[PDB]
C-alpha cells in the first residue's frame, strides 16, 4: 500500500529505571496488555505488537 502520517499525540516521553516502554517505540509504555502484557504508549502500538506476535508463532 501507501499509509500515511500518525496521530497527534505527545505520550512518549522518557520513562524512569523502572517503568514500562513502548516495545515498538522506545520511550514508556502507559499501556499494558494482557495476553501479552507488553508495553505501548498508544492504541496503534498494541495491536502493532499483538499482529506481529502471532505471525512469529507460525501455523494457523
Ligand atoms: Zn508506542
Amino acid at each position: 500500500g501507501s499509509s500515511g502520517s500518525s496521530g497527534f499525540s505527545k505520550t512518549q516521553r522518557w520513562a524512569e529505571p523502572g517503568e514500562p516502554i513502548c516495545v515498538v517505540c522506545g520511550r514508556y509504555g502507559e499501556y499494558i496488555c494482557d495476553k501479552t502484557d507488553e508495553d505501548v504508549c498508544s492504541l496503534e502500538c498494541k495491536a502493532k505488537h499483538l499482529l506481529q506476535v502471532k505471525e512469529k508463532e507460525e501455523k494457523s
